[PDB]
């Protein structure tokens, strides 16, 4: 119930929310419908339109009109953007010459920049180029101020979940919004776009950006709009509250578009539909700038213009139906799209399986359309399954495509063109990122980044401390002029032991075997060394990791590897080698196929053994330091140590030997040398943590050696790529993935084929930043380069995406 006879009088737009029934006057009054009765004829004023002419100059006030052109607008703060253009000779801002913006100009009693967060809907990065004739406003904020090429949504790249990451700096399985549709088992309730479950707190964890700022007593605007309220009405309001005085003013606000996503959809992402929409964009935009210049705030205000999410070209032909791969189809729910969630219809039905929906709808036709995966088995970087909204079988939809349950499901709903919610990684869900305002750079580009960054940017900007989120706090200090965010390094927590050596052959029990019978003063000297770290220079280029939990570890020195060993998990965390531009592949030899070789610096109760292996039926092993890569026959035997052993599916072994034995070469070859950190990954929780020891679910047979979920591999080498890896003296590059531990190659259709055809496919799609292998692992990598620590964090944070131009 609302009382809707209260009045709006003098609170229009008010900034307080006033609880029911009392009547509202907010920007989202007419979304809850309880907006009092003189809303409409008192706030949401239309007479004469947005702009002053020639004959409105020196007016009488008459306060029926939308905006003003009297002489005493500019002290009441409510003229139309245009009126000192139109009535006082002053130039548009488009039109003005850029200037830096050395330091804050800001009037009188404004205690910090204030900052505004223009966010467009849809607003695809390509966009900025392909559009910039018709957008001059926002081509001269993104020449003038800082600019990415592109900026990474998150998935799945819907417009609920990317604004809430906006908001929060979370990952939707944190924040919760894990779509536009959710269906919450504990509540037993459903989010939708359309109707009032979306208002109840309860679907919406973190704290957002104006959450933030209220607790810490920086005052916000009140970020959203009814769709109903004109974009000129937007950029008024937010013009007014900036005539506040000084203890009642916001610090922070934020605009909202609909566009270009509501055409976007209807027309596709470059239909010539799509240019009015991006030119009634840039014309807001011009609002805004010239509404600022009138308050002497254009060189005072950072800015920051923003988008959710791409657009693809997608229509209703290009979909794949369920129903033409299961039998069973009424007995599942579809949440249906450019992203496929599927569940029981009935809680009741017993005899629904996931093991048997996922195998029916597992590479059935020649050129299907979507993949099927257990979330735990999704790549990694979309962070996509620690929340039970998140349904167990997820589909991931091939960019232009849908799925859907039944052909009827897609008539009885050809209408539109363009869709978003793809892989965050697919070059049209890409989306835009400029800032500009005097705590930006200027003229500067910034290499892409992910939007999950942004908060804790946007509290840098305001001077606010963020709540946790998972940005990596300065990561983004280049895109600023000052306010930077300089953290420290995480202090390590466990030292690692360097064992000597310290057991004798026959103290082993392993029932493994190696033919390393086959026996020099000069030379034996030369063996030692290499075991006390001699060649450690060349193999640990960048410090060793740090172990950021309690634990006990050890670090084995080689010839070709260093790495670290634990003794909990029975083998390494890390294991680190550098394989320069003229190193050569070699076979292992066949005198050595079977070869494993205790490791006397480390004790029996300490190892791996082979007997395990040979009865566990499923499980085999590979080695973490390829045998391929060994600098001699004799520094060769090194690499058939227990201790460098890991438990490996023999399906995985095709890949894992096809990546050592091929892909690292070509990579050193084409990079120029690289640096290469290999481990395992323990995430049965798939929560994107590090396992603890009472968290692992399945061992080798009869064995305490914990089988890992994935492995990951870190290569580094010189973005100058005229400098060998070993011999950087600047910047570094970077790329890493996560490779899921699989006992079948079900995920790579053509698996059959050589690895040639596929393994290469497989390890692109399981692509991973650095700070990714952090979080899995609890290690901390690069903590000895010559280069800032900020550069350090950005470089953790690249994804190497894959995609072309
Ligand atoms: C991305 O960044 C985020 C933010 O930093 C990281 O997420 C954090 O990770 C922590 C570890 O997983 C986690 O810490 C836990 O906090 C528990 C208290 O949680 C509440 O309070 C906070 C603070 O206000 C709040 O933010 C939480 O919000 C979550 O839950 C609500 C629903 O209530 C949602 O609306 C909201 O969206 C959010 O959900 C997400 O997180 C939860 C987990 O908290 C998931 O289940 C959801 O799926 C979703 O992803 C909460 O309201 C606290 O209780 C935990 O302590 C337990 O574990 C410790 C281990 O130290 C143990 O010692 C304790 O005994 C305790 O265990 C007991 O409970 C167990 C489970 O019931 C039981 O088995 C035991 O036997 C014990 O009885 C824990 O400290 C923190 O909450 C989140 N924060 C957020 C906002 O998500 C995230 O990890 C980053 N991601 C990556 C990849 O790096
Ligand atoms: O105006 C809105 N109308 C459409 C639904 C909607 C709007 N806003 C407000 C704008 O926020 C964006 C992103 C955060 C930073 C500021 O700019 C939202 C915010 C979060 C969510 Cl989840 C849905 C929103
Ligand atoms: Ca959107
Ligand atoms: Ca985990
Ligand atoms: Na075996
Ligand atoms: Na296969
Ligand atoms: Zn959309």
């Amino acid at each position: 119930w609302t009382a809707t006879s209260g009045s709006c009088k003098g609170r229009c737009f008010e900034l307080q929310e006033v609880g029911p029934p009392d009547c509202r006057c907010d920007n989202l009054c007419k979304s809850y419908s309880s907006c009092c009765h003189d809303f409409d004829e008192l706030c949401l004023k239309t007479a004469r339109g947005w702009e002053c002419t020639k004959d409105r100059c020196g007016e009488v006030r008459n306060e029926e009109n939308a905006c003003h052109c009297s002489e005493d607008c500019l002290s009441r703060g409510d003229c139309c953007t245009n009126y000192q253009v139109v009535c006082k000779g002053e130039s548009h801002w488009v039109d003005d010459d850029c200037e830096e913006i050395k330091v804050p100009e800001c009037p009188a009693g404004f205690v910090r920049p204030p900052l505004i967060i223009f966010s467009v809907d849809g607003f695809r990065a390509s966009y900025m180029k392909k559009g910039s004739k018709v957008m001059p406003n926002i081509e001269k904020l993104r020449s003038c101020g800082t600019h990415a090429p592109y900026m990474r949504p998150v998935y799945p790249t819907k417009t609920f979940p990317n604004l809430y990451t906006l908001a929060t700096g979370l990952y939707p399985e944190s924040h919760g919004i894990v779509g536009n549709s959710m269906y919450d088992p504990v509540f037993d309730a459903s989010f939708h776009l359309r109707g009032r479950e979306k208002f109840n707190h309860r679907w919406w964890g973190g704290q957002p950006l104006w959450i933030t700022a209220t607790k810490q007593g920086v005052r916000a605007g009140t970020f959203f709009w009814s769709v109903s309220i004109p974009h000129e009405r937007r950029i008024l309001t937010i013009l007014q509250w900036l005539s506040l005085p000084d203890n009642e003013r916001p610090s922070v606000y934020a605009f909202y578009s609909e566009q270009p996503d509501f055409s976007g959809h209807k027309y596709g992402p470059f239909g010539p539909e799509m240019t009015n929409p991006l030119r009634e964009i840039d014309k807001t935009v011009g609002q805004l700038m010239d509404g600022l210049k009138q308050l002497r705030l254009h060189r005072c205000v950072n800015v920051i213009f923003v988008g959710d999410h791409g657009m693809e070209d997608v229509t209703c032909d290009r979909t794949e139906f369920l129903s033409n791969y299961l039998t069973n189809v009424d007995d599942i729910t579809l949440v249906p799209g450019t992203l496929g969630r599927i569940r029981a219809k009935s809680i009741n039905n017993s005899k629904y399986d996931p093991k048997t929906i996922i195998a029916a709808l597992t590479c059935k036709k020649p050129d299907q359309h979507f993949k099927p995966y257990m979330k735990q088995h999704l790549p990694k970087r979309l962070h996509y399954a620690n929340n039970r909204r998140i349904e167990d079988i997820h589909l991931l939809v091939d960019r232009r495509w849908h799925v859907a349950r039944k052909p009827l499901d897609v008539y009885k709903k050809c209408f539109f063109q363009g869709d978003h919610g793809f892989d965050n990684k697919v070059n049209s869900m890409q989306t835009v990122f400029v800032g500009y305002g005097p705590t930006f750079k200027y003229r500067t580009k910034v290499p892409p980044f992910e939007n999950i960054e942004l908060y804790n940017v946007m509290c840098d900007l305001l001077g606010l401390k963020p709540a946790p989120n998972n940005g990596t706090h300065g990561s983004l200090n280049h895109l600023l002029r000052t306010n930077t965010f300089r953290p420290t390094m995480p202090d390590e927590v466990s030292r690692p032991n360097y064992p000597g050596i310290m057991y004798l052959q026959s103290e082993f029990d392993l029932g493994c075997t190696c033919d390393d019978k086959v026996e020099n003063k000069l030379e034996e000297l030369n063996k030692r060394l290499h075991t006390k770290g001699s060649t450690k220079e060349r193999h640990l280029l960048y410090g060793r990791p740090a172990v950021l939990y309690r634990t006990s570890y050890d670090i084995l020195y080689h010839t070709d590897f260093e790495s670290g060993y634990s003794e909990i998990f029975l083998m390494p965390l890390w294991t680190s080698y550098t394989i320069s531009k003229q190193a050569e592949v070699s076979s292992i030899p066949e005198h050595l196929t079977n070869c494993v070789r205790p490791d006397v610096r480390v004790s029996p109760g300490f190892s791996q053994n082979c007997l395990a292996y040979k009865n566990d039926k499923q499980m085999s092993y590979g080695f973490l330091f390829p045998p391929y890569l060994s600098s001699s026959p004799e520094a060769k035997y090194d690499a058939f140590l227990v201790t460098n052993m890991v438990p490996m599916y023999p399906a995985f072994k095709r890949v894992w030997a096809y990546f050592q034995r091929v892909l690292v070469k070509k990579y050193a070859s084409e990079r120029n040398g690289v640096n290469v950190i290999s481990g395992p990954i323990f995430d049965y929780n798939y929560d994107g943590l590090r396992d603890t020891e009472d968290e692992i679910k399945q061992y080798v047979e009869g064995s305490s050696i914990p089988v890992p979920t994935h492995y990951y591999s870190i290569i580094t080498s010189c973005l100058d790529f005229t400098q060998p890896a070993d011999k950087c003296d600047g910047p570094l590059s970077v790329s890493s993935f996560i490779l899921p531990h699989r006992p079948d190659n079900d995920e790579s259709c053509n698996s059959s084929e050589d690895e040639s055809k596929w393994v290469e496919e497989l390890m692109k799609m399981h692509t991973a930043r650095v700070r990714d292998i952090e979080h899995l692992t609890g290690l901390d990598f690069y903590r000895k380069t010559s280069r800032s620590y900020s550069e350090i964090l950005t470089l953790k944070t690249y994804l190497h995406t894959y995609e072309s131009e």
